[PDB]
C-alpha cells in the first residue's frame, strides 16, 4: 500500500511513468530492474548502519581547498546566544570545538561545526585554513558563522532520512520517403574500425567478407537508406545481452538522418518511422567464456611491431595499453584472445590513462571493465569533476546492465552531493528519446536506493515545474506591457500559496549544501534576453548573510556548452591553484534540468562593462572609477591585482577553448575586482586569437598609460596559467573526446578536438611552445588600439 505512491512519486520525478517499462515486457529491462535494484536497497542497508561521521560524510561531504588570525562566531543548535573567538588559520576544527564548549554554564570529539543555514559542514583532521569555507571567508572579509551540532542530531537525521568455432561467412526482407531509388548501406564495426568491407543494397521507391568465428563480443552491424539524399540510421549488437548470438528476424525502427557511434536500440515512435527488416540466419550459440579465451591467448610496420613485443609491452611499458589496443586485429579471433589474455594480467592503470580507455575507440566489455577497475581509485571530487564525460559515456554503451551504471549509482548512493547532480544530468536529458529509456531505469534505481533524497529532489523539481509556468507568463506578458507592469504581475503570481509553497524551502539544484530558504518576491524580476531569464532572489535568518542568494531560471536555450565550458574553466582553476597559482576565477553554476531549460547561479555585487561604460573625463577612466568607490583608500590596489588575476586568467580561458564573441555586454566585474564571463555562446573557433582589451590594460596598468612593471607581471601570469594547462593537456583533450557523446554541435568531429591540440601546442617543445604564445600575446597588445 506504501509501495503505490513512493512509485507514483518516482514516475512524477523521473519525467516518464513505471508502466512504460513494463509495456515493453522486454528481458533486458526486466532483468536490468530487478538485479539494479536489489544493487540500490543493499546501498540504502549499509547507509543506516553508519556512524554520524560516516553519514555527515555522505549528506554533507567536506568542501576542502585544491599562523594567522581569524575571527569565528559559534552558535550552539537550539540557542540564540553567540560567542566571538581568535583561532588561527593553522588550528584545527577540534581546537575551536573545545573554545565553544569551553565558553557560563556550569568532549568535543562529539561533535561537528555547521556552517549557519548551509548543508555544509566543517569536521575532521585539517586546518581551518583548507576548508572551503573559512577560505572564502578570509578573502571576502567576512567573519565565519558556525554551529555546534551534536551527535544525537546528526544521528537523528540518518534515522529521519529511513528507507562457436563455424567459418560460414557472415550475411534484407515501410515508412520511407520517397522521389529516385532506396539503397540499404550495410557495415560491420567495433567502434570506429571496420571489420570487413561496407556491403550495400541493390539501387524504386515501402520497398561480409568475415566468418562468424570472427565477429568479436562487442560487434555491431550498421545501416543507412540512402536515396545522394540520407532518408534514415539504424544500429544492432550481433550478440545480445544474455550472450547469444542473434538468431531471427528483426524490426529494425529507423532514427531519421553508416553511423557507428549511434545507438544500438530503436525508435520509440513505432507509428512515424521508417522501419529495415533483416533476415539473421540460423547457426543455441553463446560467445565463449573467460575460462576458454584465457585457453586461447603509427605505420603498418610501427603497428606490426608493437604487436611482436606485446609481451614486452605488458611488462616494460603498461601505460602504452590504448597504442597496443588500436593495433590489435579485433576482426581475427585468434588475435583477441591473445590481447585478452595480456589484459587480465595487466596491471592497474591511473586515472588519466583509464578516462582515455572508456573512449568510443575501446568499444570492447573486457577493455571497458578494466578501465572502471582503475577508476574506483578516483575521489569524490576527482569522480565529480569528470561527472559531465561518464555521463555522456552512458550513450556508447551497448547493454543496459553494464560496469559504468554500477559504478556510477553505487558511487552516487555512496555521497549524496555525486547522487545529486547524477540525478540532474540523467533527468535533463529525458526529453531526448534515444537515452530516455537507459536514463530513466537509472534514476528508477536510484530512487530504489534512496527514497529521502527521491522526496527532496521532488520539491526540487515542483520549484522548476512553477518556473516554467512563471516563465511562460513572463514570456506572453514582456511582448504586451511595460516591464514594471509584467514584474507587479509576475510578483502577484509568485504570492500565489501554489507558488509560494513550491518556491520555497528546498536545496538548489546548482548546490546541494546551498538552501534556498525565503523567497524574495519583491526582489525577483526578468532579464531583458529573448527568452525573458528570471532573477529569482532568496534569503535565510539562520544564514544572515549567507543565505542572501539567487538563481537564474532559462527556459529556450541548450545549456549544455555553457556548462561544458564552465567546468573546463573550473578545471583549470583547479590545475592552477594545485601549482600555487590563484587566478581568483568565478566559476558560477550552470546547470541544465530538462529542455532547453536549465538553472545560473547569480554571482552577487557583479555588473557588466557595458553598464559601467555607459555609466569620468574619459571612457577608459569609467572602469577604474567604478573599483575606486567599490575599493575606497588602501583596498584599491587588492583590487586591482583581483582583476588582474582574474583577467589573465579568463584571457588563457578564452583562447585555450577557443571561445569568441566576448563584448562588454557578456563581462562582468564583481566589486572585488574579480573580472569573470558570462553566455558561452561559441567554442573551439566557431581560430580565435589572444584578446586584449585596452580598457582592462588600462585598469593592470594602475591608471600610467606606460606602465611596464604592472603590466608584464600580468604577461607572468598569462605565461604561467598556459604553462600549466599544457602539462594537463592530455587531461582536457581526454576529456573534450568523451564528451563526442554529448552531440554538441561544436563538439562533434575530429577538426573541433584538433581545435584544443593547436591552442595548446600538445607537440611543440615548452620552450617552442611558450615562444608562440609569446607571439600571439604580443599580437593581442598591437590589436588594442
Ligand atoms: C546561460 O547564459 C547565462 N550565463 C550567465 C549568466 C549570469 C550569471 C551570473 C550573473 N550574476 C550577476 N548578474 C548577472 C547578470 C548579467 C547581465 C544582466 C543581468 C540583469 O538582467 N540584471 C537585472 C536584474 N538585476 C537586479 C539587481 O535586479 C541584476 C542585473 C544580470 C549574471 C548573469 C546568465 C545567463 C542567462 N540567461
Amino acid at each position: 500500500r506504501v509501495k503505490k505512491l513512493i512509485n507514483s512519486q518516482i514516475s512524477l520525478l523521473i519525467g516518464k511513468g513505471l508502466h512504460e517499462f513494463d509495456s515493453l515486457r522486454d528481458p533486458e529491462v526486466n532483468d536490468f530492474r530487478t538485479k539494479m535494484r536489489q544493487f540500490c536497497e543493499e546501498a540504502a542497508a549499509h547507509r543506516q548502519q553508519l556512524g554520524w561521521v560516516e553519514w555527515l560524510q555522505y549528506s554533507f561531504p567536506l568542501q576542502l581547498e585544491p599562523n594567522r588570525a581569524l575571527l569565528v562566531n559559534v552558535k550552539f543548535e537550539g540557542s540564540e546566544e553567540s560567542f566571538t573567538f581568535q583561532v588561527s588559520t593553522k588550528d584545527m576544527p577540534l581546537a575551536l570545538m573545545a573554545c565553544a564548549l569551553r565558553k557560563v554554564f556550569r568532549q568535543p570529539e562529539e561533535y561537528a561545526l555547521q556552517v549557519n543555514g548551509r548543508h555544509e559542514y566543517l569536521y575532521g583532521n585539517y586546518p581551518l585554513c583548507h576548508f572551503q569555507y573559512i577560505c572564502s571567508c578570509l578573502h571576502s572579509g567576512l567573519t565565519p558563522h558556525l554551529t555546534m551540532v551534536h551527535s544525537s542530531s546528526i544521528l537523528a537525521m540518518r534515522d529521519e532520512q529511513s528507507n562457436w568455432s563455424l567459418e560460414q561467412p557472415f550475411s534484407l526482407i515501410r515508412k520511407v520517403n520517397a522521389d529516385m531509388k532506396l539503397v540499404v548501406q550495410a557495415g560491420l564495426f567495433h567502434g570506429n574500425e571496420m571489420l570487413c568491407k561496407t556491403v550495400s543494397s541493390s539501387e524504386v521507391c515501402e520497398p561480409f567478407d568475415i566468418s562468424v568465428c570472427d565477429l568479436p563480443r562487442m560487434a555491431r552491424l550498421c545501416f543507412a537508406l540512402y536515396a545522394d539524399c540520407p532518408i534514415a540510421w539504424a544500429n544492432l549488437m550481433l550478440f545480445d545481452y544474455k550472450d547469444q548470438l542473434k538468431t531471427g528476424e528483426r524490426c529494425l525502427y529507423m532514427w531519421p538522418s553508416l553511423n557507428p557511434a549511434g545507438t544500438v536500440r530503436g525508435n520509440p515512435n513505432t507509428e512515424s518511422a521508417a522501419a529495415l527488416v533483416i533476415y539473421l540466419p540460423e547457426v543455441p550459440v553463446y560467445f565463449p567464456a573467460l575460462e576458454k579465451i584465457l585457453e586461447l591467448g603509427l605505420y603498418e610496420h610501427e603497428k606490426d611491431l608493437v604487436w611482436k613485443m606485446r609481451h614486452e609491452v605488458q611488462e616494460h611499458f603498461p601505460e602504452a595499453l590504448a597504442r597496443l589496443l588500436l593495433v590489435t586485429k579485433w576482426n581475427k579471433h585468434e588475435d583477441v584472445a591473445q590481447m585478452l589474455y595480456l589484459l587480465c594480467s595487466w596491471p592497474e592503470l591511473p586515472v588519466l590513462s583509464a578516462l582515455e580507455l572508456l573512449d568510443f575507440s575501446f568499444p570492447d566489455c573486457y577493455v571497458g571493465s578494466f578501465a572502471i577497475k582503475s577508476l574506483r581509485k578516483l575521489t569524490d571530487d576527482e569522480l565529480f569533476q569528470y561527472l559531465l564525460q561518464l555521463v555522456q559515456v552512458l550513450k556508447y554503451e551497448s547493454y543496459l546492465d553494464c560496469e559504468l551504471t554500477k559504478f556510477l549509482l553505487g558511487r552516487a548512493l555512496a555521497n549524496r552531493k555525486i547522487g545529486h547532480f547524477l540525478f540532474w544530468h540523467l533527468r535533463s536529458e529525458m526529453h531526448v528519446p534515444s537515452v530516455a529509456l537507459r536514463f530513466g531505469l537509472i534514476m528508477e534505481a536510484y530512487c530504489r536506493g534512496s527514497t529521502h533524497h527521491m522526496k527532496v529532489l521532488m520539491k526540487q523539481g515542483e520549484a522548476l515545474s512553477k518556473l516554467k509556468a512563471l516563465n511562460d507568463f513572463v514570456k506572453v506578458s514582456s511582448q504586451k506591457t511595460t516591464k514594471p507592469q509584467t514584474k507587479e504581475m509576475m510578483h502577484m503570481c509568485m504570492r500565489q500559496e501554489t507558488y509560494m509553497e513550491a518556491l520555497s524551502h528546498l536545496q538548489s539544484p546548482l548546490d546541494p549544501s546551498t538552501l534556498l530558504e525565503e523567497v524574495c518576491v519583491e526582489q525577483c524580476t526578468f532579464m531583458d534576453s529573448k527568452m525573458k531569464p528570471l532573477w529569482i532572489m532568496y534569503s535565510s535568518e539562520e544564514a544572515g548573510s549567507a543565505g542572501n542568494v539567487g538563481i537564474i531560471f532559462k527556459n529556450g536555450d541548450d545549456l549544455r556548452q555553457d556548462m561544458l565550458t564552465l567546468q573546463m574553466i573550473q578545471l583549470m582553476d583547479v590545475l592552477w591553484k594545485q601549482e600555487g597559482l590563484d587566478l581568483r576565477m568565478t566559476p558560477y553554476g550552470c546547470l541544465p534540468t530538462g529542455d532547453r531549460t536549465g538553472l545560473i547561479e547569480v554571482v552577487l555585487h557583479s555588473d557588466t562593462i557595458a553598464n559601467i561604460q555607459l555609466n569620468a573625463a574619459f571612457n577608459k577612466d569609467a572602469l577604474l572609477n567604478w573599483l575606486k568607490s567599490k575599493n575606497p583608500g588602501e583596498a584599491l590596489d587588492r583590487a586591482i591585482e583581483e582583476f588582474t588575476l582574474s583577467c589573465a586568467g579568463y584571457c588563457v580561458a578564452t583562447y585555450v577553448l577557443g571561445i569568441g564573441d566576448r563584448h562588454s555586454d557578456n563581462i562582468m566585474i564583481r566589486e572585488s575586482g574579480q573580472l569573470f564571463h558570462i553566455d558561452f555562446g561559441h567554442f573551439l573557433g566557431n581560430r580565435v586569437p589572444f584578446i586584449l582589451t585596452y580598457d582592462f590594460v588600462h585598469v593592470i596598468q594602475q591608471g600610467k598609460t606606460n606602465n611596464s612593471e604592472k603590466f608584464e607581471r600580468f604577461r607572468g601570469y598569462c605565461e604561467r596559467a598556459y604553462t600549466i594547462l599544457r602539462r594537463h593537456g592530455l587531461l582536457f583533450l581526454h576529456l573534450f573526446a568523451l564528451m563526442r557523446a554529448a552531440g554538441l554541435p561544436e563538439l562533434s568531429c575530429s577538426k573541433d578536438i584538433q581545435y584544443l591540440k593547436d591552442s595548446l601546442a600538445l607537440g611543440k617543445t615548452e620552450e617552442e611552445a611558450l615562444k608562440h604564445f609569446r607571439v600571439k600575446f604580443n599580437e593581442a597588445l598591437r590589436e588594442s588600439w
